[PDB]
């Protein structure tokens, strides 16, 4: 893991990305957003997963804006969002506020969505609930269908056993497992310090604050072992996507990726999706920013014509 050579002359650290987002107040606390603003006959809502923030999107965005209005929030008790007001942050926690928050942007009735990871789960549950306002769906990375079996996958299943046990509390809020070791981990460039530092910011200090980034690996739908109710969110989601015929897809695996392989034979059981395929492990947008937007920008353009 090197730098980028010319990677310094066009970084934007946490706070000039800060500067050009704007919060919104919703229900009891507020959600740190970008919105490119023009073109607003059409919304793509580009969704972060665990780990991470809007800021992940910053030189995906630029690409897309032009053929259409993109928004990016920071997720409820991340980025530079409010906290929950309950204190919990599952995926209906983070499903309320996003649902919410969304009620307030003047969205068109057919919505663009582009999600990694968990994003991606709040994005596939929130089509599933809402079949009539989605246009597109875009994926990587992504909660597509319940877990069977960890064949496919990468050696993680005792991280997830030991995620949930007393031992994740120690791992993420004492330890902060997900920015310190999984993040750079999986990217396969190394981050200059203040990218690093934009991402730390959040969960800089010990303790609870870091308790999103527990809580959504806690989610996780596995069949054996998993919260029944996620494992019936997912199930339910992975069903309608499925019969989903005249709802234009797009996957971008990551290669070699961190769980692209196990999640691409799911991803080929939604009908009407676009295959292509770039270079990352499971934080794509720090190694293929640009191939990613090119694709994404032509995949939206395709579907508004």
């Amino acid at each position: 893991k090197v730098y980028d050579p010319e990677q310094r002359k066009r970084m934007i650290t946490g706070p000039q990305w800060w500067a050009r987002c704007k919060q919104m107040n919703v229900l009891d606390s507020f959600i740190n957003y970008y919105d490119s603003e023009k073109h607003a006959e059409n919304a793509v809502i580009f969704l972060h997963g665990n780990a991470t923030s809007s800021y992940l999107w910053r030189h995906v965005v630029p690409h897309i804006e032009p053929v259409a209005r993109c928004i990016i929030p920071d997720l409820i008790g991340m980025g530079k969002s409010g906290k929950s007001g309950n204190g919990s942050y599952r995926l209906l926690d983070h499903y309320k506020y996003l649902t919410a928050w969304f009620e307030l942007l003047n969205l068109p009735k057919k919505i663009i969505f582009v999600g990694h990871d968990w994003g991606a789960a709040l994005a596939f549950h929130y089509a599933y609930e809402h079949q009539d306002r989605i246009k597109a769906i875009v994926h990587m990375e992504s909660v597509v269908d319940v877990i069977e079996s960890w064949d496919e996958w990468p050696d993680i299943e005792e991280d997830i056993a030991l995620i949930k046990s007393e031992e994740g509390e120690k791992m993420v809020l004492e330890n902060n497992f997900f920015v310190e070791t999984v993040l750079p981990s999986k990217i396969m460039r190394k981050l200059e310090p203040e990218e690093f530092a934009a991402y730390l910011e959040p969960f800089k200090e010990k303790g609870e604050v870091r308790r999103p980034t527990l809580s959504w690996p806690r989610e996780i739908p596995l069949v054996k072992g998993g919260k029944p109710d996620v494992v019936q969110i997912v199930r339910n989601y992975n069903a309608y996507l499925r019969a989903s015929d005249d709802l234009p897809k797009l996957f971008i695996e990551s290669d070699p990726g961190f769980f692209s392989n196990a999640i691409v034979e799911g991803a080929k059981k939604f009908p009407n999706t676009e295959f292509v395929k770039v270079k990352g492990l499971h934080f794509l947008q720090e190694d293929a920013p640009d191939e990613m937007g090119k694709y994404i920008k032509s995949f939206v353009e395709r579907v508004l014509k």
